[PDB]
């Protein structure tokens, strides 16, 4: 019997997650391992439910658990859990992202284009997300005149919110979106409103999904090298299973950075 | 005791060949939605890695599932043999001995997509096939239909990616600047084509019309928005899950005519056509 790894993701509809999955599955498969994916964005299921479903079939789990790191590691006992993008707590391992760095770099690009009227579009129902608070922190630190927009995390939801906001605030000449999915919605709002990109208003996303290269204009984004993210998660898993890495230690907590990828949506 | 989750649950395996063609995540999500709402556990095996085949995915899934729904890359027959009486429902291929099958009417889709272009009086139509003469099923169906109409059309072939399709379209548009209509194998490849047309200063639809296939949500985000022969993925999922219910209940006999369902694409007109 070969090593089996559970992969838990909150949906397949946000294109980040299938790209994340594909990367992890690619590298795990080349180690000769099996991977089973549980998409839990359905029927009110949670990150904890995903882990409970997978544990009897797997020797380990990697996933976005939506807060349930502690309880999930407990369900797993001595099988390692590697959580992404959350407080690791009692999890055996962790992969996080330097949002402060990302916030800094992304704002810088808009500042370099002397953008006077900036909006940040947040995923939600004041900023609520980790990346949200970083961007807001950096914008307030610089003294930029900026506004917060909030929308559910879909393209359509982001378009509608942006479209409305542009009517109330037509001067807006720079927009940072929570992610590339929402960013695609923003672009459409600008398109529909008759504004050119980047001339009348620039747009920067976050994630670096392939979708960005197919949009018109192609989308500038704070990208994550998904080969690096997967590699980080699999090697960390190797260490934890070999015992090279002690569960819960410093050496089991990794942080990765976004790289700015400039495309057509900025000048 | 009484607080617990009750009923030992049915377990379904979903085999997909990759997660990189946006069609499959959309397909998978739909199936996981419906299955989950029946109280089923689902596991997805993306087998587009390590040289693995659809048969490998079924071998992996079998011991931990009661049934498989999947795109199997031609291993339908061998996979059902592995599964024994555990039902396999295959999509878009010759099901062989598979317990159930869902396929699509590519002739109807060909006729509707082509009608659209004829109605806009496009004079120089190209079809972009996924590949390395038309080799795919829908590919043959479209050729058949255009040959039948006496239209003067060209064939383009590329690997099934956006970039490969872009690369191939651009090369073709140079030797064939007259090109005013393009049918793409699917929406992913179409997105490459839009890029090539844009990069060649050709307006869409005005100078060239583009129609894809699949109806992935991406079409609504491209500029121009992509007209396509669309599948309702709700309906495709519903047909798969319902068929499985019939097979597991015994209401549907494995291999019977009633275990083979044919679905149809619907034309969705967006920006990319006149
Ligand atoms: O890690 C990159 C992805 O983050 C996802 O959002 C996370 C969020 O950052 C985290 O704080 C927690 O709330 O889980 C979320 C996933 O449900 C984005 O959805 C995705 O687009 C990536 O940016
Ligand atoms: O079912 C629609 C999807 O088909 C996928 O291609 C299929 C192909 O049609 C089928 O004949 C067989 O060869 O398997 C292929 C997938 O492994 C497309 O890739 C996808 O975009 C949909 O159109």
């Amino acid at each position: 019997a070969r090593t089996s790894v559970g992969l838990a993701i909150p949906d397949l509809t946000n294109p980040y997650f299938p790209a994340f999955a594909s990367s992890v599955v690619e590298l795990a498969t080349l180690r000769g391992w099996h991977v089973v994916v549980d998409d839990y964005g359905h029927g009110g299921r949670s990150g904890l439910d995903a882990v409970e479903h997978l544990a009897p079939q797997v020797d380990a789990v990697i996933g976005y658990l939506g807060g349930y790191a502690d309880q999930a590691q407990t369900v797993l006992g001595r099988r390692p859990l590697i959580v992404l993008d959350e407080n690791p707590g009692g999890a055996a391992g962790s992969i996080n992202f330097d949002y402060q760095h990302a916030a800094k770099v992304a704002v810088a690009q808009l500042m370099d284009s002397k953008r006077q009227h900036i909006a940040y579009l947040e995923a939600g129902s004041v900023p609520c997300t980790v990346r949200g608070k970083a961007v807001a922190g950096r914008l307030d630190e610089l003294g930029a005149s900026w506004s917060l927009i909030v929308a559910e995390e879909t393209a359509e939801a982001a378009r509608e919110a942006a479209a409305a906001f542009l009517r109330e605030h037509p001067e807006t000449d720079g927009i940072l979106a929570f992610n590339d999915l929402m960013a695609a919605g923003v672009l459409k709002a600008l398109s529909g409103s008759g504004r050119r990109v980047p001339e009348d208003c620039a747009v920067i996303g976050m994630d670096g999904i392939p979708l960005g290269e197919l949009l018109s204009p192609q989308l500038s984004t704070m990208a994550l090298d998904l080969r690096e993210v997967g590699r980080a998660a699999v090697e960390l898993l190797v260490g934890l299973l070999s015992g090279a890495v002690t569960p819960g230690s410093q050496s089991s907590r990794t942080t990765l950075k976004h790289r700015l990828v400039l495309r057509e949506s900025t000048e």
